[PDB]
């Protein structure tokens, strides 16, 4: 049934033939899982899924949560994040282009989830794809001097940059939205590098997208150069997504995304054309935390 082929190596990535979620054993989804902590993406293969189905597949992996801004959530699941430029019936479905940053999903939340799922609906036919990068292996390769400033610290990750207008915030003052995120949703407070509960890695949990500030042992804030430094040296200030920590990862109609959301963060490609694009989302918690911290 289920067959795991890895990409040889170090090489990131694993496609997974022949997985039905409904017939799948237990074996079957601890194989997975442990495909995905140490492969970090596993693209399910030939994946024909109604949105019920979706879910189950990821009920499989996890316990999953739903976003919390109701607008983003699917008219029939609301576990499923939509990301869709496409109206049905002439109605917005999801929020248009979602996650065109360098993020971790619920980065900027108190309990963020160990594996994401991506189910692509409406593909283009070009250029589409999801850039990623691997902040365990991210960090492996920093400079000594950057490991060392680092250490001890704790990072401030906040959704205020990325924080999308919603439709019931039109004619209202800006400063008002501002405050309703900072009360909803305030920055919180992690490590700036923590072990893997699953692999033992040490990931550099940072983002240009979420991650704001970066303080000491007491809180002290620090340079905020030590973050951008921390950006470039890792990859995410490259415009032209040729750095070697960048994995970009393309798919075609029926895969379904897999991976790793402790270790990787992930940007979404998108095309410079009002191409249609949908996709699919369900989040899910395994049996552990982000970290044995939290
Ligand atoms: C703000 C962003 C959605 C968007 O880009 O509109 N949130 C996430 O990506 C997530 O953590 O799930
Ligand atoms: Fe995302």
């Amino acid at each position: 049934r289920m067959q795991i082929d890895e990409q040889p190596g170090n090489a990131i990535g694993a496609a997974v033939e022949g997985f039905d979620h409904a017939t799948a054993s237990d074996a079957d989804i601890d194989a997975l899982k442990s495909t995905i902590y140490t492969k970090k993406i596993a693209v399910l293969k030939g994946q024909d899924l109604s949105p019920q189905q979706f879910l189950a597949l990821g009920k499989r992996l996890g316990r999953p949560e739903a976003y919390y801004e109701p607008m983003y959530q699917h008219p029939e699941v609301t576990e499923i994040f939509v990301s869709s430029n496409v109206p049905e019936n002439g109605k917005q479905i999801g929020v248009p282009k979602t996650g065109k940053f360098w993020h971790a999903d619920y980065q900027f939340m108190p309990d963020p989830f160990g594996i994401t799922l991506i189910y692509p609906q409406v593909i283009p036919e070009k250029n589409r794809g999801t850039y990623f990068i691997d902040m365990g292996r991210a960090y492996d390769r920093l400079p000594e001097d950057l490991k060392k400033e680092i250490s001890g610290t704790y990072c401030r990750h906040s959704v205020r940059k990325y924080f999308k207008i919603r439709p019931h915030d039109v004619y209202r003052p800006i400063s008002e939205i501002i405050e309703e995120v900072e009360r909803k949703t305030p920055a919180v407070v992690q490590p700036t590098t923590f072990t893997h509960p699953m692999t033992g890695e040490t990931v550099l949990y940072i983002s240009e997208g979420f991650t704001v500030g970066i303080e000491d042992q007491d809180g002290k804030p620090l340079d905020e150069e030590l973050l951008k430094r921390l950006f470039d040296a890792t990859g995410q200030l490259d415009e032209s997504f040729e750095h070697d920590n960048i994995h970009l990862q393309s798919f075609e109609q029926g895969d379904l995304l897999v991976w790793d959301n402790r270790s990787l963060i992930h940007r979404a490609r998108h095309t410079t054309t009002p191409e249609p694009t949908v996709s699919y989302r369900v989040t899910v918690h395994d049996e552990r935390k982000l970290h044995d911290g939290i």
